[PDB]
């Protein structure tokens, strides 16, 4: 805590406190690449190990899709102690996304309203990139480390599903899993493939793209799903989901919502609520949707993470992994190996054998 209590209370603030919420993320990221970051000195107990979407996860402690976009920064992540990486949203074509300002800090309520917008440099580019790596990425996901590669669609395109399928093309051959972002704010109608017709014709594109490429470069497939949803939305998606045999979901992306009691002077701001506010609704969301899947379908649980217990939490409501990001913006790199020491803890406490004998145990 002496390192963690440092960078929440000194280095991050003066940070935060000196730059725009954008360029402190921009920098983290570049950093991040640059290696210019601490070692964590923690290696990771045997406990701590999940199989799932047939891999090994040396930890269950992930970063979510949306800090490094465009696949600069994937070896820097590793080394900051995430025990899988997902990289993304990544667009067919390039694009600038909204204009700034896009991302605005909430201090009072640790979070963050973004608005980014699928700002990406395009699979033609982040394909170089990761094939670049290529070899290096196989030895890290065979010793415990998986890729994760997060799809978006560009503003202007008509059928989402020939952008995505394009993806799946172009970078599910060097993905360990996808996944099929229908969740964000932040683009036109987007949340609108949610919906069951259009969602299981997506599905069915994607997969017909998958399942026409070599077994060994064959990629988990996985939907990320808002926060904000019907009871019906829901049903109709775990069905879609089982119907279609999908291997896994991500629960949540952000809330168009704003909390009521909400002290952040800037909760007006139109975009993604993500951090602290959010932790509830995405494990009623993580929990629902597993009762819904029967626990039969992998959950990545995201969205408010920021210690031990706030994992568990998720875990424990069917997490068969989980992911964090806003938290880093206040906690700093330090909070990776935080959330994991502090799980540990609270597993040998309650007494569980590692993390699979808790995925879903509130059921
Ligand atoms: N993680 C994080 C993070 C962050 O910290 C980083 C990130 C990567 C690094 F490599 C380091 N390295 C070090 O600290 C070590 C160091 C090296 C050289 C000099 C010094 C010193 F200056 F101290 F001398 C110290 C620190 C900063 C802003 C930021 N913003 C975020 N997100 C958002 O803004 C919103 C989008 C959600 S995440 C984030
Ligand atoms: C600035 C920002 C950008 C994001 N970009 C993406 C994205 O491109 N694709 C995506 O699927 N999710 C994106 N997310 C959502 C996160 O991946 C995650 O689902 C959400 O932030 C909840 O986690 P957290 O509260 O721990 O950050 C973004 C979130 C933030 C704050
Ligand atoms: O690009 C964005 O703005 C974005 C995408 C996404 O999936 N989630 C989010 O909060 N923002």
């Amino acid at each position: 805590t002496g390192d963690e209590r440092f960078y929440a209370e000194h280095l991050m603030p003066t940070l935060q406190g000196l730059l725009d919420p954008e360029s402190a993320h921009r920098l983290a990221v570049r950093f991040t690449s640059l290696g210019l970051l601490p070692r964590a000195r923690f290696q990771d107990s045997d406990m701590l190990e999940v199989r799932v979407l047939g891999h090994k996860f040396r930890n269950p402690v992930g970063i979510a899709a949306g800090f490094d976009k465009h696949g600069e920064a994937v070896d820097g992540l590793y080394k900051m102690g995430f025990g899988f990486v997902e990289i993304g949203s990544v667009t067919p074509k390039p694009q600038e996304g909204n204009p700034r300002p896009r991302v605005f800090r909430l201090p009072e309520d640790q979070a963050v309203i973004n608005r980014y917008g699928f700002n990406s440099h395009g699979l033609s580019v982040v394909e170089h990139r990761l094939r670049a790596r290529q070899q290096k990425q196989a030895k890290l996901t065979e010793d415990g480390l998986p890729l994760g590669v997060n799809l978006g669609k560009n503003k202007t395109s008509v059928d989402a599903a020939e952008d995505y399928a394009e993806g799946v093309r172009v970078l599910g051959p060097l993905a360990d899993y996808l996944v099929v972002n229908v969740s964000s704010p932040n683009t036109a109608g987007l949340r609108s493939l949610q919906g069951k017709a259009e969602l299981r014709r997506l599905l069915t594109k994607v997969l017909q793209e998958r399942d026409g490429l070599r077994r060994v470069h064959r990629p988990a497939v996985l939907v990320k799903i808002a926060p904000d949803l019907t009871s019906q939305d829901k049903e109709d998606i775990a069905s879609v989901v089982k119907e279609l045999g999908i291997d896994g979901l991500i629960v949540t992306n952000t809330t168009v919502s704003r909390p009521a009691g909400l002290q952040g002077a800037l909760r007006s701001e139109t975009g993604g609520l993500s951090g602290k506010p959010l932790r509830d609704l995405s494990t009623q969301t993580i929990r629902e949707m597993y009762a819904l899947t029967q626990g039969r379908v992998p959950i990545i649980g995201v969205g408010g993470v920021s210690s031990g217990q706030d994992a568990l939490e998720k875990i424990r409501a069917g997490a068969s992994l989980v992911q964090l990001y806003t938290a880093l913006t206040f906690w700093g790199p330090p909070v990776v190996g935080k959330v994991k020491r502090e799980l540990e803890a609270l597993l040998k406490e309650q007494g569980f054998g590692g993390v699979t004998d808790a995925i879903g145990a509130d059921h």
